């Protein structure tokens, strides 16, 4: 019903922010604070070390990567800057991670009317 | 000795498969089969946002080059196979034990040198 939409919709599109590992190379990563809601996603240090803000109108895509173990999940956040995509990767649980894509997704999926 | 490693180029061609992980875009791997033989080299992987894994497989004639890319511990070695796929080189990195990893870069290289 409508209530239950619009809780649906503050509850995915409220900032949020999830400590996981971003992985610059393999098993070369680091702490971060990523930082998302339905304005923007940001990344903070707890290699490039600047925090990195995306708007989130330039997000394209976020999917899981890979499943190790309950306890280790990769996913893959790609958007759009100065004209190319990029891709980032992060590594935490996997609780964290699917948590995660899905609140991406449904950030991307709610720009259709 | 000489007879285990003249065997070993005996059986050069003979099809193998090997678990080892595939490095992804230089930052993850996944766990894959890796079947080699003098006929083909294929990699089969061993959940709705999931980037899927298609299976690959290469013919060995379109096989350039199989070389040790660095060997960390016995316990880690990275190599890259490099080959041909619709007229662009392609290059996949492969990691494992140290001595899998040295028997892999062998073998594909025997069936390399067989060319002739």
């Amino acid at each position: 019903g409508a209530m239950a939409t619009v809780q649906d919709m503050l509850s995915s599109h409220h900032y949020k922010s999830f400590k996981v590992s971003m992985i610059h190379r393999l098993r070369f990563t680091t702490d971060v604070q990523l930082g998302i809601s339905g304005d923007k996603v940001e990344i903070d240090p707890v290699i490039k070390q600047k925090p990195i803000s995306i708007d989130s109108d330039l997000l394209c895509a976020c999917d899981l990567a890979e499943e190790k173990s309950p306890s280790h999940a990769i996913f893959k956040l790609t958007y759009l800057s100065n004209h190319d995509y990029k891709h980032l990767y992060f590594e935490s649980d996997a609780a964290t991670v699917n948590e995660i894509v899905l609140k991406v997704n449904y950030i991307l999926e709610s720009r259709a009317s």
